[PDB]
């Protein structure tokens, strides 16, 4: 259950994925049910994840209302996220809503609109990555996000909300590959401890 390399499998019940390219370091410890430990130190990027992986069938709304439960001790030394993670293909595209981050609140670009949502106040951004690594190879594919106005490192995330009001905007949702709570690293050091992760599928725990 140590995964200091990339790797892909099932713990518990809960797809979990290590991901990072070239350089630096990182140890994800799997830990019962949706938890999990992460440490990275000099990456360039680096992901940590537990949460669904599916079979590209399915809309969201034929998946169902999905909610995470979490909670986690997020202690970033320079960039990182602390968010719900995941894709669609047919579209292909990578989506993040964010509770928390290290120095830089992401992602960098113009506003799209606003979601109220679980207690908070979330910017909606659409950005776009060019020859990119992803689930289906090196790809060109847009990001979906929703990024907290103020930080959180526990409470609820109601991913379907989310992704209305992404549709709303007109950010197309293909069907679902995943959805999973993930701390990224991006050019810095860091750790986190989820110890409270459970994702719900119309209100039943994996
Ligand atoms: C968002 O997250 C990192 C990266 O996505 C990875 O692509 C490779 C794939 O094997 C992993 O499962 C993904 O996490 C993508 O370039 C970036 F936009």
């Amino acid at each position: 259950q140590i995964v200091t390399d990339n790797s892909i499998g099932n713990h518990d019940g809960y797809d979990y994925e290590f991901w990072k390219d070239s350089g630096g370091s990182g140890t994800m410890i799997l830990n019962h049910g949706g938890t999990f430990s992460a440490q990275w130190n000099n990456v360039n990027n680096i992901l940590f994840r537990k949460g669904k992986k599916f079979n590209e069938t399915q809309t969201h709304q034929q998946v169902g209302n999905m909610s995470i439960n979490y909670g986690a001790n997020f202690q970033p030394n320079g960039n990182a996220y602390l968010c719900v993670y995941g894709w669609t293909v047919d579209p292909l595209v990578e989506y993040y809503i964010v509770d928390s981050w290290g120095n830089w609140r992401p992602p960098g670009a113009t506003p799209k609109g606003t979601i109220t949502v679980d207690g908070g106040t979330y910017d909606i951004y659409e950005t776009l990555r060019v020859n990119q690594p992803s689930i289906k190879g090196i790809a060109t594919f847009k990001q979906y996000w929703s990024v907290r106005r103020s930080k959180r490192t526990s409470g609820t995330i109601s991913v379907s909300n989310h992704f209305r009001a992404w549709e709303n905007l007109g950010m197309n949702m293909g069907k679902m590959y995943e959805v999973a709570l993930t701390v990224e690293g991006y050019q810095s050091s860091g750790s986190a401890n989820v110890y409270s992760n459970t994702l719900r599928i119309n209100g039943n725990p994996l």
